[PDB]
DNA sequence: ATAATGACGCT
DNA sequence: AGCGTCAT
């Protein structure tokens, strides 16, 4: 009734920028922009794993996980990029550089939580709230929104693309109570015109485009982003909801696309996120947990509350290599050398860190993937991080995984390991 | 035999 | 402390 919550307290946005890697090669090489490409890592294996496509390239069937040399069959124009590499592996510098150009600027709006390489959460309702009051009481144009759609409409009584985004736009706009600076709807709208600036500023200073979504939380705001790349923005209101998540299958939601939406789907026999409402608050927790139960139940009528952290640098920094198949170590100078590849990587990142954000990191974590085990990790271990000194970090690396050697022999390393990761953590002001 | 990372929950 | 999940 009046105290039902109905999670319209925060206006809350998600950028993400459109097929990234692509971008930032497209933008450094002319001659791909434009033209079905793709970004590649180790071009020896089936031309190299594709781990990003631009949107010509999709139009093929371009797909993240594949082989270039199976791409290619799909698309015989394909333009590859290959990442740098250094001391053996892929190097990612280029697009973490790119990254922090954009975080920088959306930084310049509102405080945003870093969420990947290519995309953070904005919590834009306090510049809502100042964007209302020097508006007087203004009506919104529609020239304000050039990117926008609005969610569930057009409705009631084009044939193209962008003829329905502005029915829908005009639509939304002709029904919005302006005087009231407590409407929802019109906080999103305004939220939107926000985003819309924010993302124009993107564009103009780094020449990369990205789509955003604007809702009352992360969950939709993330789902909303993804329903008009590229280079496009959604507006999801809460009255949206009811019919977007009467056909939004399930595993879509953030966090759900794992085993926790499945056994959702599996337990509770159902397919689609709005049938999520008809189960108490009490069901929910016994099937799934208290913490999981909560959440569903008020995720399926567009509710939910975690926040958008005040975080822009990451909390960890990380550096690892797979050895698939034939390649995966097998002697113990083997193990040595890669560590202190991954150990000089790792301390070149560490020094820019603390000079760029002066903290430090005082922890190190040593993982590793053994040869016939399944999981991501087979098992991590740690140990202190006192000097940034690769051939340190090597060395005690190497001591805290050397009893797993099940090798009779000092000179085989056996099970072989198929996966080397070090990561420096616990960060603290420096 | 896509890889390369990163955040966070559970016990 | 060390593992498990979910993600881009
Ligand atoms: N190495 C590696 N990189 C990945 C992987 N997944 C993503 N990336 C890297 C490369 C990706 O470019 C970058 C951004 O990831 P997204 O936002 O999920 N997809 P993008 O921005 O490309 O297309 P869209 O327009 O659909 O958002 O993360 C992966 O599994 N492995
Ligand atoms: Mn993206
Ligand atoms: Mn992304």
């Amino acid at each position: 009734g009046p105290h039902m919550a109905t999670g319209q307290d925060r206006v809350v946005a998600l950028v993400d920028m459109d097929c990234f890697f692509v971008q930032v090669e497209q933008r450094q090489n002319p001659h791909l922009r434009n033209k079905p490409c793709a970004v590649v890592a180790y071009k020896s294996w089936k031309g190299g794993g594709i781990i990003a496509v631009s949107y010509e390239a999709r139009a093929f069937g371009v797909t993240r996980s594949m082989w270039a040399d199976d791409a290619k069959k799909l698309c015989p124009d394909l333009l590859l990029a290959q990442v740098r590499e250094s001391r053996g592996k892929a190097n990612l510098t280029k697009y973490r550089e790119a990254s922090v150009e954009v975080m920088e600027i959306m930084s310049r709006f509102a405080v945003i939580e870093r969420a990947s390489i290519d995309e953070a959460y904005v919590d834009l309702t306090s510049a809502v709230q100042e964007r209302l009051q020097k508006l007087q009481g203004q009506p919104i144009s529609a020239d304000l929104l050039p990117s926008t759609y609005i969610e569930g409409l057009p409705q009631g009584p084009t044939v193209q693309k962008e003829g329905m985004r502005k029915q829908g736009l005009f639509q939304w706009l002709d029904s919005l109570q302006i005087d009231n600076l407590t409407s929802p709807d019109l906080q999103l709208t305004v939220g939107a015109v926000i985003v819309e600036e924010m993302r124009a500023a993107i564009e103009r200073e780094t020449g990369f485009q990205c789509s955003a979504g604007i809702s009352h939380n992360k969950v939709l705001a993330k789902l909303a982003c993804g329903l008009n790349k590229p280079n496009r923005q959604t507006l999801v209101s809460h009255g949206s909801v009811p019919q977007l998540f009467s056909q939004m299958p399930i595993r879509k939601i953030r966090s759900l696309g794992g085993k926790l939406g499945a056994s959702v789907i599996e337990i509770l026999g159902i397919e689609y996120m709005g049938e999520l409402t008809q189960f108490t608050e009490s069901q929910l927790q016994s099937h799934f947990g208290e913490k999981n139960g909560s959440w569903l139940y008020a995720m399926c009528r567009g509710i939910e509350h975690d926040p958008v952290k005040p975080r822009q640098l990451p909390k960890t920094i990380g550096c690892s290599k797979n050895f698939p198949g034939k390649t995966a170590l097998a002697t113990r100078e083997q193990v040595q050398w890669w560590l202190l590849q991954l150990a000089q990587e790792l301390e070149e990142r560490l020094t820019k860190d603390r000079n760029d954000n002066d903290r430090v990191a005082t922890q190190l974590v040593v993982s590793i993937r053994v040869q016939g085990d399944k999981r991501l990790s087979s098992l991590r271990r740690c140990c202190a991080l006192t000097r940034y000194d690769a051939h340190k970090m090597s060395h005690d690396a190497f001591t805290v995984i050397k009893n797993c050697n099940t090798s009779g022999i000092q000179t085989e390393w056996s099970p072989p390991l198929t996966m080397l990761f070090l990561c420096a953590t616990k960060f603290s002001a420096s």
